[PDB]
């Protein structure tokens, strides 16, 4: 679809077999989400931004739809505010910026 | 343009009578620049990011440029390790989401 950003440009994936809310983010190189169930092995990271850096967890080769559209990427679990989909899947579903 | 995401989405602005590479962030409220010399009045205020808070000034009707495009809205300066360009601006210049 395309859109506006007069609202926080909120979108419905579905990961781990679970529903959520994540804010579609450019500025974001990676895909973070706040704490959550998710199987499979992962290693200890750490990430920066405002602010600070937090310690997380990594994640790859792990599927997850956003807004519909498929996808299978790097999915960093740990203490981030809001859930965040960054350009590594923000490019796997073709997003772009325009204006 | 359409700015695909493959690469940090990075565009030129000019503010303050000075030019300087910002981040086109969808996920962020505010734009938010590094410290730098600013005219004009401005306000304490405390933002948060993925890491924590950190306080910057705020200035209103601040005239900038983003990639050729005038705009004019609030800009805050503070600690921040990206320039940051804000859905508050973005908005101003008709960026988009868009996939
Ligand atoms: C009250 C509170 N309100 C809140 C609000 O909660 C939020 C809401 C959104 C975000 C995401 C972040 N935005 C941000 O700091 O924006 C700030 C400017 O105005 C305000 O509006 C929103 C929060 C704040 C950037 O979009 C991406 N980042 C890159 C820039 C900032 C350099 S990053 O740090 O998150 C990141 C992500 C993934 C990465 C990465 C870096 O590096 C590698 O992978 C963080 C906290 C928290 S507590
Ligand atoms: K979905
Ligand atoms: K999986
Ligand atoms: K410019
Ligand atoms: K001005």
């Amino acid at each position: 679809p395309q859109i506006t950003l007069w609202q926080r440009p909120l979108v419905t994936i579905k990961i781990g077999g679970q529903l959520k809310e994540a804010l579609l983010d450019t500025g974001a190189d990676d895909t973070v989400l706040e704490e959550m169930s998710l199987p499979g092995r992962w290693k200890p990271k750490m990430i920066g931004g405002i602010g600070g850096f937090i310690k997380v967890r990594q994640y790859d080769q792990i599927l997850i739809e956003i807004c519909g559209h498929k996808a299978i990427g790097t999915v960093l679990v740990g203490p981030t505010p809001v859930n965040i989909i960054g350009r590594n899947l923000l490019t796997q579903i073709g997003c772009t910026l325009n204006f």
